[PDB]
RNA sequence: ACUGAAACGAUUGUUGUGCCCCUGGCGGUCGCUUUCAAUGCCU
């Protein structure tokens, strides 16, 4: 669930490695100033990393968790 | 296959050409090298 987000749209493209040249694409990406809710459920004491990626650009989430006590 | 795998908004580009810190202007005006003096003394 999605709490506080914001989007940039950013233009990515394909490189000219040889010296001469003769595609491209926008990207609306969720931005750094963004937050998002989730809940895992498990039997089990789980040791769920404080880091993950995600999407296109294997993006950087910082996982802040905690577990919901009886 | 994470709505996945790879992912350069890149290449070229002189803030540039012309331009007198210029034009006018008296270091000027006033001013006594002045004042005093035995070529002396004796043959």
């Amino acid at each position: 669930q999605p709490i506080h987000w914001s989007y940039q749209i950013n233009t990515f493209k394909a490189a000219q490695s040889a010296y001469y040249g003769r595609n491209y694409g926008r990207a609306k990406e969720l931005a750094v100033g963004s937050e998002f809710l989730t809940y895992i459920v498990s039997q089990k004491e789980l040791d769920l990393p404080v880091w993950i990626r995600l999407g296109k650009w294997s993006s950087k989430i910082r996982v802040e968790v905690e577990a919901i006590a009886p």
